[PDB]
């Protein structure tokens, strides 16, 4: 039996085909979100990768910012619910989930059943989201996928004074003009993001286990900086960007059984 | 006697030479601010215009973000004080001053003596400042100096949902690709700034007369949107970007008069 989960976010589309509600047999991420062909391309690839087709998929659930714009799913479900479900599937005793995506940062507090108890989100400021990193990566002319590894080489982190993405961009341009080492600039960029999200997490009250998800959690430098700022161990799935899609796939499995 | 005021902000350098504390005989704005050659260029132009030299200026006061980086002044004075002094010299009965500059927006409430009663500033965020406008002007490919006139033609302003400069830029890009009328895009951009600064004004409590200063006050579209959002008439000086430098020049005059009053001049 197979179900599918689709998470169409501001920035990327993620898909998972789940086997018997327990085994991920295919996952795919396309860095095109709401308002693009990203969803279609994710599907194409999940199908090519598995050999399956739409007919073989008993239930599909879509989540994320673009979920109501998608008309080919059995249910459209909140990404708060889907990320919580996906994380709880992988990591026991999760009480705090930090989802840093392309346009917002979400912090979920869960009870002992995995149900939402409290929630705080920054969705109004590009700083402390993936958008900040995307902007900086473009200026430094490296892929966001390299920022973690680059920051590892830092021995003399540059401080970024500005908390605003726009003002920070100017600072980074100025550091680049002063021939600051790219690894130190990037380390400072990671610290800026971690300070802004950490403030968010501290307002809700850290409770272990603390789990980071979202595409930004693929950046090892951000995760390290975050664990430093919140002074708590952070657990990151090997598939942090796909937890919403996985959670959708699990709700899809619930639907398929109910049928 | 002549005195000089320099206002070295984040974005532009402004200078005024004032004669006998009453007549502006020269002014100059260069769109390079702190950390640049802006200040030296301002000086060159004031001196060129007037045919004066440093030795002819009795007192110099510097203000603005860059004031402490400047070492050739007699005093370095707060830009809150300098804008208030400059505005009060030009516009009687002023009680609210809105200074929208290149990196922050300041709202000053003054008492009946021109002294600061209350103050709010948005300073950490590019939105609601000249930076926001400079960013948008670049994207829509018009000069910031044309925004005011363009916006006059708007009849159905576009919506900008985002309050963040970065997210708003993406909306403006989308509007341009959707072929929305430029004047309606510009009106929406103005409304974004005005909503953000008007929230500060409303928090402090609007009190007439309300005066707008700073380089952004040269944008008539921002002035109109602000007056709309605060539901109050706004007065703009003829030289809104220069009120800080004027205030500095007036404090410089005060210094000069203080020096004169501490001696006696005896002749027969
Ligand atoms: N390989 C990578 N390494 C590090 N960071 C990455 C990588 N790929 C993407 N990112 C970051 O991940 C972000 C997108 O994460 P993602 O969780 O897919 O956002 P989204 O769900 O589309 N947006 P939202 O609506 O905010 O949830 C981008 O903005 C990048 O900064
Ligand atoms: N001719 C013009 N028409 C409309 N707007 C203008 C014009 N010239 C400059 N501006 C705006 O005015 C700005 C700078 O204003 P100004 O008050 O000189 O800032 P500043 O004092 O250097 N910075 P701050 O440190 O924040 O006070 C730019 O960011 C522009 O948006
Ligand atoms: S601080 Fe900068 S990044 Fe944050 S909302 Fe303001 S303009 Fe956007
Ligand atoms: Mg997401
Ligand atoms: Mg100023
Ligand atoms: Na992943
Ligand atoms: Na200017
Ligand atoms: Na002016």
């Amino acid at each position: 039996m197979y179900t599918m989960g689709l998470d169409i976010g501001s920035t990327a589309s993620k898909g998972v085909i789940l086997k018997n509600g327990e085994d991920i047999v295919a996952s795919e991420t396309i860095s095109s979100g709401t308002g693009t062909t990203g969803p279609s391309r994710v599907l194409e690839k999940l199908y090519g990768k598995t050999g399956l087709a739409r007919e073989d998929i008993k239930k599909v659930v879509v989540t994320g910012y673009g979920r109501m714009n998608y008309s080919d799913a059995d249910k459209q479900i909140s990404e708060l619910s889907c990320h919580a479900r996906g994380v709880n599937f992988i990591i026991p005793e999760t009480r705090t989930i930090i989802d840093i995506g392309g346009q917002d940062a979400k912090v979920l507090k869960l009870d002992n059943n995995g149900r939402l108890l409290n929630f705080l989100m920054n969705d109004k400021c590009a700083a402390g989201t993936g958008r900040f990193l995307d902007v900086m990566a473009k200026i430094i002319e490296v892929d966001v996928s390299e920022l973690g590894s680059i920051s590892m080489n830092s021995q003399n982190e540059v401080s970024i004074s500005s908390t605003c993405t726009v003002f920070a961009e100017s600072e980074v341009i100025s550091h680049l003009s002063e021939n600051a080492k790219i690894e130190d600039i990037v380390a400072g960029i990671h610290t800026s993001v971690a300070k802004r999200v950490s403030s968010l997490v501290k307002r809700i009250g850290v409770q272990r286990n603390v789990v980071m998800v979202g595409g930004v959690a693929r950046n090892s430098g951000i995760v390290r900086a975050m664990a430093r700022e919140i002074n708590t161990e952070i657990i990151v799935p090997d598939i942090p960007q796909l937890t919403g899609a996985l959670g959708a796939a699990l709700y899809a499995f619930d639907e398929a059984k109910e049928s």
